[PDB]
């Protein structure tokens, strides 16, 4: 049920292919920051889950440079899918963006973004 | 010059890959935890970095699954390369495991690895 | 607008008073966790925020032991206070257990606690 | 103990009073950022640790405001008090900053700093 187009509550935009072999493939388009247009990305899921009720752990890359535009960054998503009525994806990110040595420790940004289909 | 075998810290091995278009593909061996030899990555870098001086952004993931077991989780180091004599990857990284709505909250390990050559 | 009863979508409650200095002090009770009944918080608050319409930014502390239990953990939440509307605190959050060295690396979770006032 | 100069890895100095109550109080003093000369701190730590060599839980907060100047932001360490050999303080950080509503999810950056005694 991974597999599909999602929206962040930010109004992000991930598109997503979840493989057999429990690869994530697909592109990332952000509602907000230094970023036009789609971006690559691939992750890893599990591709075997509790049946027990747990969520599904997964979690996805996107270095954020493309056709257009380079950031000079990375966000990873990780996080879990939840089955059922409105599948959501609850999710944790660091956004990396390449520094200066004497500026790494401001390197990273840490948030969370929920995705749905609607 | 990401591509090759890098050491943690904590004593794991992560074996990788940097494709020219901005793939980051191979193998992690975790020396802690719920995990058996070798389990798949996949992530993204970037390929064209910034010259005044900084690190190359990157991130991985690993899905904790493999022929010998599963732990039900996954993690995703995100951090930068650092060039230079003594290389790192330095990264943040956050694990996060299947868990019942209910269980959630506690469902995120955050940490931190650098890797070495 | 910080001082009075704030509560955790997770159902925790946190009761904060803001001094005029910037001081955060209170008690926080968690829905969750190896926790019972009231611990103390501290922390620290922007007492001169700007006029922009940018949130206000503040932080707290909870060591998880009191008169009842001790969890030999901490959490703190960093976050922005907004008014208006329904007035809310957004965070972040870092709970560290206290761990043997070999166990460090899972010594720490990290999630996200939105507070309102209803 | 965890009373006494402390220095992160950064050239920060936290200067710490740990109480009997379990309170953290003192001054920081950031070698990086929007941040100049002493900051009230102030934290919860855990006074009763486990005695089996687990580490010993603990936060703080500081807000980034003081006489010269405000930074109109607030970060808190969650992290481990590690006694014996070259005794240290283990930590992860998360600093906010006060933002409008459609900036929030920038608003927080992430970090791990380690203090020692030298
Ligand atoms: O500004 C950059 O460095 C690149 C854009 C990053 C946008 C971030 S990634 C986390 C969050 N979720 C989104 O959909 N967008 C932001
Ligand atoms: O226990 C699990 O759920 C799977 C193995 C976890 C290993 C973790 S990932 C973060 C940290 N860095 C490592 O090299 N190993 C641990
Ligand atoms: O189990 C412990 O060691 C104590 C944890 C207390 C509950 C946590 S703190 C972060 C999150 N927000 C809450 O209101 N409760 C949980
Ligand atoms: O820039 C600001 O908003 C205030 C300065 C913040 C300095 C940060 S707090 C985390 C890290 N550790 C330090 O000692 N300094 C930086």
């Amino acid at each position: 049920g991974i597999t599909g187009t999602w929206y962040a509550q930010l109004g992000s935009t991930f598109i997503v292919t979840a493989g057999a072999d429990g690869a994530l493939t697909g592109t990332y388009e952000s509602a907000v920051g230094n970023a036009e247009s789609r971006y690559v990305l691939t992750g890893r899921y599990d591709s075997a889950p509790a049946t027990d009720g747990s969520g599904t752990a997964l979690g996805w890359t996107v270095a954020w440079k493309n056709n257009y535009r380079n950031a000079h960054s990375a966000t990873t998503w990780s996080g879990q899918y939840v089955g059922g009525a409105e599948a959501r994806i609850n999710t944790q990110w660091l956004l990396t963006s390449g520094t200066t040595e004497a500026n790494a420790w401001k390197s990273t940004l840490v948030g969370h973004d929920t995705f749905t289909k609607v």
